[PDB]
This record gives C-alpha cells, sequence and structure tokens, in this order.
C-alpha cells in the first residue's frame, strides 16, 4: 500500500542510492517499513536538481534489516523504466 518517497537533495546522493548492476536499473530506498521480495513498490523518485517527481512502479529485490535500513527497488523493464534509468544515467555521467 502508499507510496514510498525517494529526494535526493545531490549528486552525492544519487551516486550511492543508485544501483547500477541492477537489471534495468535500480535503487536503494530508506524506509523502515517491512517489504517483502518480489513485492511492488510505488515509488516518487525525486532527482537532484529536478523540478519533477519520478513515478517508478518498481520491485522489491532485497532487503536490508551509516548505511539506513531499507530495500533495493528494481526498476520495470520498458520504457517507463528506460526513462528513469536514463535520466539518472545522464546525471551520473562523467
Amino acid at each position: 500500500q502508499g507510496i514510498l518517497s525517494l529526494a535526493l537533495k545531490d549528486k552525492a546522493a544519487l551516486y550511492s542510492a543508485y544501483m547500477p548492476f541492477v537489471k534495468s536499473g535500480g535503487i536503494f530506498v530508506p524506509t523502515p517499513k517491512r517489504y517483502m521480495l518480489g513485492d511492488e513498490v510505488f515509488l516518487l523518485l525525486t532527482l537532484p536538481d529536478s523540478s519533477e517527481r519520478l513515478p517508478v512502479a518498481g520491485k522489491v529485490v532485497w532487503t536490508t534489516p551509516n548505511r539506513a535500513a531499507g530495500i533495493g527497488v528494481q526498476f520495470p523493464d520498458g520504457p517507463e523504466g528506460e526513462a528513469v534509468r536514463n535520466k539518472i544515467e545522464t546525471l551520473l555521467a562523467g
């Protein structure tokens, strides 16, 4: 249930969150909620320095019972997933 929010203040935050090694792209999301592997998560994602919030229809791929409690969210395959992927990558390009 519910929206899971992620707002990333800067490129360092992005860089640490981003899980490039995930097929389709993925992201680490802090949360103390309790999720199970293969759940569907609705992610609203804010990118450093954007004025837009990016809805992501993600899947739980990893749980983490510094470094905070949360979840590894895999990007959906397809256009919508690629779009996200590309905005990140483009931000981190360099």
